[PDB]
């Protein structure tokens, strides 16, 4: 099964997702002074003061929470983006030191982790249907460097010794995930895809330009988790990112100049 190991890893995925060297993978590169603003980009609208948070779980890959997105509560829209997409989950992918960790890189600079914020299209009705979709979801991305504490991540940070090993999961209500959004919402957006199996070209990627800010202690928290379930080998889950992909026939569009 796939993973981010030595033979399990992303330069092994194509054999079970040949969509893996597709046309539109992500994540990629951000080459700043090649990405061209567009002002026909309308201001990204992010809705979250309805959000109802859920679980919290290890899936031996991340570990992500889950939101009731069964009603418009918690939604994006504007942007790039056409109609109103629903949040499901957020997660993280995050290095085993500060210099890497994202799955996107800015420059070719690595941040040390990259927060996901994962909708999807109501107009598909349910996520299944949107992955079968191009424009099916849209993933709100958010460099995190090292250097002071975001207050608002402790909650989540506070729980992962409750889940950590694959499998496990955990009460998690009452999160409001606009703390861990950075000050401007300037982003970049391109045409992309699910950073993990089954890696399908259905994201409308929509890269934040301002990381936030976490502490030492706080990414440190993410590393003690395990990619293994209980009783196994324990494996630490660290350098769980994908590395960049070919940008191939794509424009990467700027909001700001
Ligand atoms: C689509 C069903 C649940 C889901 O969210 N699957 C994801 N697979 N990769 C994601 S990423 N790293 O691009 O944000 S999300
Ligand atoms: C537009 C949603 C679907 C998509 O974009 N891509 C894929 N369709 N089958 C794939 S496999 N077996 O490689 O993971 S991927
Ligand atoms: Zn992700």
């Amino acid at each position: 099964h796939w993973g981010y190991g030595k033979h399990n890893g992303p330069e092994h995925w194509h054999k079970d997702f040949p969509i893996a060297k597709g046309e539109r993978q992500s994540p990629v590169d951000i080459d700043t002074h090649t990405a061209k603003y567009d002002p026909s980009l309308k201001p990204l609208s992010v809705s979250y003061d309805q959000a109802t948070s859920l679980r919290i779980l290890n899936n031996g890959h991340s570990f992500q929470v889950t939101f009731d997105d069964s009603q418009d509560k918690a939604v994006l829209k504007g942007g790039p983006l056409d109609g109103t997409y629903r949040l499901l989950q957020f997660h993280f992918h995050w290095g085993s030191l500060d210099g890497q960790g994202s799955e996107h890189t800015v420059d070719k600079k690595k941040y040390a982790a990259e927060l996901h914020l994962v909708h999807w299209n109501t107009k598909y009705g349910d996520v299944g249907k949107a992955v079968q979709q191009p424009d099916g979801l849209a993933v709100l991305g958010i460099f995190l460097k090292v250097g002071s504490a975001k207050p608002g991540l402790q909650k989540v940070v506070d729980v992962l010794d409750s889940i950590k090993t694959e499998g496990k999961s955990a009460d998690f209500t009452n999160f409001d995930p606009r703390g861990l959004l950075p000050e401007s919402l300037d982003y970049w957006t391109y045409p992309g895809s699910l950073t993990t199996p089954p890696l399908a070209e259905c994201v409308t990627w929509i890269v934040l330009k301002e990381p936030i800010s976490v502490s030492s202690e706080q990414v440190l928290k993410f590393r003690k988790l395990n990619f293994n379930g209980e009783g196994e080998p324990e494996e630490l889950m660290v350098d769980n990112w994908r590395p960049a992909q070919p940008l191939k026939n794509r424009q990467i569009k700027a909001s700001f100049k």
